[PDB]
C-alpha cells in the first residue's frame, strides 16, 4: 500500500502512481470549490510570481539575456499547468531554485571559457536527464527515498526556510546600501532603466511597507485561530488573511505618490530576452557555431548533477508535504511527480526556457494554505488540482497584467516572503527541540522524545544536527555550492551508522519517528 | 476599617489615614530593595519627564514663558519628592496633565483680556486652593468619593487611556505633516532653534522608532508572560522590559548618524523661562502693576474649578490604582492625598510653578510595573515610596543629565507611550465588555455579569458607557473642555437614577461590582 515499496515490475511505482491518485481526480476539480482555495490562489501566485522575476532577471544578468524572466514566466506556467493536471501531487510547486541558478551561472562559465555555445548545451544536459528520468523510473530509484528519515528531511526542510529567511533581509539590506540615510541626496537621479543613485525615504519606506505586510499577515494568522467575531466571517477573512494584507499595504503605497518604492518589472510581451542570440526553438547540432560532440556525450555529468539537484529537492520536498502528520489522504506519487518534474525540464531546455524543481517553501505554504485547522490539530487538507493549475496560468498572464503588477511593491512582497519563512517552520520537530535548548527541562512538552529520553542526550542529538545545519550553510555560501547536496545525503550515513554508536536504538526511535 | 467612612471627628479621615499607613514605613523603604523597583524608576522616569518637557514646551507657547519647563520640571520635583516621602499612597505619579494646561490656556486669556498679571494672578487661585483643600479635609469631603463607583470609574479610565493613545498618534501624524515624504527636500535647513522646513527620513524613522520600541517592550511583555530561559533571568529581562526596549532603540539612532530626529530638550539651567517678566518668588500684592482687589476674592471661582479639576482626577486615579482586584494590603488615604498635592499646589503657585494632580494613565503605569504576577493572577504589589522618590529626583536632575537625554529621541518614547495607553486598559471590566460585542455568545468568559446577565442587557448596559465615553469625548474637544470633569460626575446619577429604571437590581449588582 506505501508508496516507497520496490514492486518487481519496470514502471511499476509509475502506474501503481497513475492508479492510486487518477481515481479521485473528478475530486480534485470539485474539492476546489471553496473561498480557502482561491485565498491559496492570489497567495502562492505571489509566491510563485516574484522569484519567476527574480531568478530571471539574475538569469539575464549571469548569461547576457541567453535565458531571462520571459523564458522563465513561460517555462513556470506551462510545467505549472501540466504537473496541475498530470502530477501525482498537485500541492508542490514547481518552480525555479538557488541550486538552478548557481548551476546556469556555472555551465555558464564553463561553455564561455570552451568556447562553446551555452543554450544549445543546455539542450543536451535536457536529452541526458530525458534519458536519466525514464532510466530512473523504469527501475524504481525514487525506492530509495524510504531511506532518507525525519533526520535528513528536517535538516534540509530548516535549512531551507533559514536560507529564504536570511535572503529575504539581505533582499531588504540591499535596499538601504541602494538608497541610504544620506543628510543631502540628489534631486536629479534618472529612473529609466533604475533609479541611477540614492533617493529619501525609500529605504525606510521599503522597511515599513515590508514590516507592515508581515504584521497584518501574521495578525489575521492569529484572528482566524482567534475566538472572535462569526465564526464563518472569522475564516473568511482568516483564509484571506495573506492577500488582504498585500491589498491594504499595496494601497498604502499607492496613497503615497511623491516617495519612489521598486515595483514588479515583467517584460513588455512574450518575446525572448535576447532575439540576436537565438529564437524560441534551440538547435541542437548549434545556432552560430557548430556543438562539438565531445560535449553532447559529456553533458551526462552536468545532467547527473541536475538530476541529483531536481531529485533530492522535489522528493525531500514530497516527503515533507506528504508526511502523516499533516490529512494528506489522496495519497503522493514519487515516481509520476519525478518523472513530470525532470521530463518537461527535458523538453523545456529544447526551447531555451529553464528546468524547474518542487521547491521546498512554496510546496509546504501552498499545502499549508489548503489545510483547514479544528479546535490544535489539522482536520484535513483541501487537496485538489485547481489552486496549481490557475497559480500557474496566473503566472503565464502575468505579462498582459503588467498594470496590476507595476502598482505592486517588492517591499510589500519581501514582507509575505517573511510570513511564509516563519510558517513553513511549524511541522519541524528540528525547531521545536531548538526552542527546547531555551526552555527549562520542567516546561517541556508531554510527546515521546522527552517522557522516554534524557533531556541532554536530546539536548545533544539536536546539537548534532545544527552541526549539519552549520556545516550545510558554509558549503551553500562557499564555491562549492552545488556540493550541497552531496552533503545533505550524507546525514543519511550519519543516522544509519553514526548515530546508533553514541545514541542507543529506543531513543533515535522516538527522536527520529516516521509517524508522531 | 474602610477609608471612606466619615468619621465625625474634624480632620478625623487625615489623621486615620497617617494612622494607617505609616506604621508601615519602614516596609515602604525595604519593600523598594528588588530590582522590578529600579526597572520601574527607569520606566516611570520618561513616562514623568516627557509630558513635563511637553506641557512645559506647551506653557512656554501659551503664556509667553511666564510659566515653562524650567518651572514644570522644579515643581514635578519638589511636590514628587514630597509626596513620595510624605503621601498615604506612594505609588500616585503627581505631575501635570491636560485638564490643568486647559485651565492655564483658558486663565492667561482672561487675564490679558482684563488687564490683570497673570502669574501673581494664580497665587491668589492657589491661596483659595489651600482654603478649600484643609475645609475639605476638615469635613472630610472625601467621603464622596465611595459614590464613584465602577461605572464612573472606568469610563473615566478608559477615556484617558484613549485619549492618552489618540494624543500619541496625534504626535506622530505631527512629525509626518512637518517633514513630509516629498520627492525633493531643501538640502539647506537652519537647525539652530528647530529644523526650518521639511526633511528626508525623519517621519518615517520616526515611525520605525515609536514602532521598533512599541513592538520590543510589547515582546518582553511577552517573554516575562512565557515559559522561556532560566525563571530567575526570565523576570530580570522581564522586570527590565520597558528599559531594555529604550535602551536598543536609543542605541540603533545613536549609530544612525546623518539622519535627523528630534530628541529631549531640557533648559540650560535652573532659572525662570522669562526672567525679564517675574523672578522665583511670585508678589501676590502685584510685579510691575497694581494687582486688583476684586480679583483677589473672584479668584475662588477659578480656584473651585480646578479643585474639582485635581481632585476628580487624583481621587478616581486613587480608587482605580487603590482598588480590591489588586493586591495593595498597606491601604489608601484619601484624605492625606489630596490635601498634599493640592495644597503643594498652592504653595507651588506662590514660587510661579504650576500645581499638579495624581494623573491617571502614569499612576496605573507605575503601579502596573510593581505589580509580581503568578502563575494568570497578581500575588502581591512592591508598595513603597522610593521609585516614586528617586523618579521626582530625577526629573530634578534632567537639566544636570541634558548630555544624556540629548540622544534619547521622543519617537522611541512615543512607542512607551503607546505601550503605556494599551497597558492601562488591562484592569478594565468597560475594554473586558466592549471585546464581548466581538467575541460570539458561547466564547464569553465565566464572571458574575456573564452567567446570571443575559448578553443583550450586557452590550445595552456596555452600548449606554460607550454613549457616555463618545459624550465626554465631544466635550473635552470643544470649548467647554474644562466642563468635562462635571460631565463625567453625571455619570454618578445615570448609575444611581437612570440605569435602575431600565435594568434590575440584580443585573447592577453583577455589571457594576465594586469586587470581583
Ligand atoms: C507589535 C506591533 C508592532 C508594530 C508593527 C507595525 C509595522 C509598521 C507598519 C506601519 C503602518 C504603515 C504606515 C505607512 C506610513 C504612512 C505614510 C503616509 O503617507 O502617512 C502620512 C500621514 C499624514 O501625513 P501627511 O503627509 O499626509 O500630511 C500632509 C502633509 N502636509 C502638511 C505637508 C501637506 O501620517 C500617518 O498616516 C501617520 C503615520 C502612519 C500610521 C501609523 C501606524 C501605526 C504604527 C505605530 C506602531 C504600531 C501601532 C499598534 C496599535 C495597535 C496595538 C497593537
Ligand atoms: C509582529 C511583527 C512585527 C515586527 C515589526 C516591528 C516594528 C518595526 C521595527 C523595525 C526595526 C527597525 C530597526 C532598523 C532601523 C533602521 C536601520 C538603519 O537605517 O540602518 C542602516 C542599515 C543598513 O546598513 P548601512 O546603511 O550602514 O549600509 C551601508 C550603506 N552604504 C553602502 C551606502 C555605505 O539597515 C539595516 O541594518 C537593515 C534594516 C534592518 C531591519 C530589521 C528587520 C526588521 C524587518 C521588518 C519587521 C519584521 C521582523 C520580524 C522578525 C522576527 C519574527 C517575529
Ligand atoms: C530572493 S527571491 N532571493 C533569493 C532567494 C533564494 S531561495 O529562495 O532559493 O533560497 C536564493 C538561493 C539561495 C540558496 C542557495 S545559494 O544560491 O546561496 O547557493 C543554495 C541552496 N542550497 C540548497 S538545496 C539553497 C538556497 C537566492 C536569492
Ligand atoms: C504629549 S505628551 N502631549 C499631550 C498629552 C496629552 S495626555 O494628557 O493624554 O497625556 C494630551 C491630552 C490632554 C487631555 C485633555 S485636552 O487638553 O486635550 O482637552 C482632556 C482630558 N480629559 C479629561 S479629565 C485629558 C487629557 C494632549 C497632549
Ligand atoms: C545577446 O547575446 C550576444 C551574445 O552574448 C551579446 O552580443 C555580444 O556582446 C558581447 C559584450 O558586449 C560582445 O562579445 C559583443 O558585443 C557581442 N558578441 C557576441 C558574442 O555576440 C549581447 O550582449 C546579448 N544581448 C543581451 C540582450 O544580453
Ligand atoms: C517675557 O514677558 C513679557 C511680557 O509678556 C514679553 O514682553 C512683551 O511682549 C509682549 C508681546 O509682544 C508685548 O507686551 C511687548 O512686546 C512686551 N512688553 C511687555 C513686558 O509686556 C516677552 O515677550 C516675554 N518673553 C518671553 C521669554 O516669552
Ligand atoms: C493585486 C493586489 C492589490 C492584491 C489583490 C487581492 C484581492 C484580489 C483580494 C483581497 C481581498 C479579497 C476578497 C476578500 C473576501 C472575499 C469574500 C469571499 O466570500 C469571496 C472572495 C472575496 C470577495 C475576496 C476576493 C479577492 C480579494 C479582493
Ligand atoms: C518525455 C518523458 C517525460 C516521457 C517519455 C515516454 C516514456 C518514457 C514513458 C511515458 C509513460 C510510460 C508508460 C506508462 C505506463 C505503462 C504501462 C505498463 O504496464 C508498461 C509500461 C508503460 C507502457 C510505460 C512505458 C514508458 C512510458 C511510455
Ligand atoms: C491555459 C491557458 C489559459 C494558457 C495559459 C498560458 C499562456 C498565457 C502562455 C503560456 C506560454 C505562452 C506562449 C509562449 C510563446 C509564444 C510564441 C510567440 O511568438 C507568440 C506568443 C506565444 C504563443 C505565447 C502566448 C501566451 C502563452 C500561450
Ligand atoms: C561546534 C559549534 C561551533 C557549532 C554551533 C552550534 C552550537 C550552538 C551547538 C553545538 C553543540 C551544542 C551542545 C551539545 C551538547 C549540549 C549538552 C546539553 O546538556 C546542553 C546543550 C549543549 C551544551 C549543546 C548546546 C548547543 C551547541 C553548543
Ligand atoms: C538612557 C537610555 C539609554 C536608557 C537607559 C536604560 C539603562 C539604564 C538600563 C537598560 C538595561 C538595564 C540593566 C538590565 C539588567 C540588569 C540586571 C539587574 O540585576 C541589575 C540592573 C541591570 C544591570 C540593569 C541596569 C539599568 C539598565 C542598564
Ligand atoms: C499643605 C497645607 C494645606 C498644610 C496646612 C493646613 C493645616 C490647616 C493642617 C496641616 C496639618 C493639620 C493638622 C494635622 C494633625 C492634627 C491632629 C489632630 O488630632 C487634630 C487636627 C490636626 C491639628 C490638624 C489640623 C489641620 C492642620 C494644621
Ligand atoms: C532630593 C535632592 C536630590 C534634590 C533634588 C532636586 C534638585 C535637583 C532641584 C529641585 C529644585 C531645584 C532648585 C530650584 C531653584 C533654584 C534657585 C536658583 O537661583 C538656583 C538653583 C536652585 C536652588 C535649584 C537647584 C536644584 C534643585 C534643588
Ligand atoms: C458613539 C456611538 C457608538 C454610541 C452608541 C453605542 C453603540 C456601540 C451601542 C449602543 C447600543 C448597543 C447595542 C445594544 C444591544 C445589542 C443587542 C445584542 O444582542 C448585540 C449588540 C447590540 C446590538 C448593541 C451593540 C452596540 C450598541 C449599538
Amino acid at each position: 500500500d506505501d508508496p516507497l515499496q520496490q514492486t518487481g515490475q519496470l514502471f511499476g511505482g509509475l502506474v501503481r502512481d497513475i492508479r492510486r491518485r487518477y481515481p479521485y481526480y473528478l475530486s480534485d476539480i470539485t474539492d476546489a470549490f471553496s473561498p480557502q482555495v482561491l485565498a491559496a490562489v492570489i497567495f502562492i501566485y505571489f509566491a510563485a510570481l516574484s522569484p519567476a522575476i527574480t531568478f530571471g532577471g539574475l538569469l539575464g544578468e549571469k548569461t547576457r539575456n541567453q535565458m531571462g524572466v520571459s523564458e522563465l514566466l513561460i517555462s513556470t506556467a506551462v510545467q505549472g499547468i501540466l504537473f496541475a493536471l498530470l502530477g501525482a501531487q498537485p500541492l508542490l510547486v514547481v518552480g525555479f531554485s538557488g541550486p538552478l541558478l548557481v548551476f546556469e551561472e556555472a555551465f555558464f562559465s564553463f561553455c564561455e571559457t570552451n568556447g562553446l555555445e551555452y543554450i544549445v548545451g543546455r539542450v543536451w544536459i535536457g536529452f541526458w536527464l530525458i534519458l536519466l528520468v525514464v532510466l530512473v523510473v523504469a527501475f524504481e530509484g525514487s525506492f530509495l527515498v524510504r531511506f532518507i528519515s525525519r533526520y535528513t528531511q528536517e535538516i534540509f526542510s530548516f535549512l531551507i526556510s533559514l536560507i529564504f529567511i536570511y535572503e529575504t533581509f539581505s533582499k531588504l539590506i540591499k535596499i538601504f546600501q541602494d538608497h541610504p540615510l544620506q543628510k543631502t541626496y540628489n534631486y536629479n537621479v534618472l529612473m529609466v532603466p533604475k533609479p541611477q543613485g540614492p533617493l529619501p525615504n525609500t529605504a525606510l519606506l521599503s522597511l515599513v511597507l515590508m514590516a507592515g505586510t508581515f504584521f497584518f499577515a501574521m495578525m489575521l494568522r492569529k484572528f482566524k485561530n482567534s475566538s472572535y467575531f462569526p465564526g464563518k466571517l472569522r475564516r473568511v477573512i482568516g483564509d484571506f488573511g495573506v492577500p488582504i494584507s498585500i491589498l491594504i499595504m499595496v494601497l498604502v503605497d499607492f496613497f503615497i505618490q511623491d516617495t519612489y518604492t521598486q515595483k514588479l518589472s515583467v517584460p513588455d510581451g512574450f518575446k525572448v530576452s535576447n532575439s540576436s542570440a537565438r529564437g524560441w526553438v534551440i538547435h541542437p547540432l548549434g545556432l552560430r557555431s557548430e556543438f562539438p560532440i565531445w560535449m553532447m556525450f559529456a553533458s551526462a555529468l552536468p545532467a547527473l548533477l541536475v538530476f541529483i539537484l531536481i531529485f533530492l529537492e522535489s522528493q525531500i520536498t514530497t516527503l515533507i508535504v506528504s508526511k502523516p502528520e499533516r490529512k494528506m489522504v489522496k495519497g503522493s506519487g514519487f515516481h509520476l511527480d519525478l518523472l513530470l518534474v525532470v521530463g518537461m525540464g527535458g523538453v523545456a531546455a529544447l526551447f531555451g526556457m529553464p528546468w524547474l524543481s518542487a521547491t521546498t517553501v512554496r510546496s509546504v505554504t501552498h499545502a499549508n494554505a489548503l489545510t483547514v485547522m479544528g479546535k490544535a490539530q489539522i482536520q484535513e487538507v483541501k487537496e485538489q488540482r485547481i489552486s496549481g493549475l490557475l497559480v500557474a496560468v496566473l503566472v503565464g498572464l502575468s505579462i498582459l497584467m503588467e498594470p496590476i503588477l507595476s502598482r505592486i511593491p517588492l517591499a510589500v512582497l519581501f514582507g509575505i516572503f517573511l510570513y511564509m519563512g516563519v510558517t513553513s517552520l511549524s511541522g519541524i520537530q528540528l525547531f521545536d527541540r531548538i526552542l527546547l535548548l531555551f526552555k527549562p527541562p520542567k516546561y517541556h512538552p508531554d510527546v515521546p522524545y522527552v517522557k522516554r529520553v534524557k533531556t541532554w542526550r536530546m539536548h545533544l542529538f539536536t546539537g548534532i544536527q545544527i552541526i549539519c545545519l552549520a556545516v550545510l550553510w558554509v558549503v551553500k555560501s562557499t564555491p562549492a555550492s552545488l556540493a550541497l547536496p552531496f552533503v545533505l545525503i550524507l546525514t543519511v550515513p550519519l543516522r544509519r551508522v553514526l548515530l546508533p554508536l553514541i545514541f542507543r536504538n529506543v531513543e533515535l526511535q522516538c527522536l527520529d519517528a516516521d509517524d508522531a
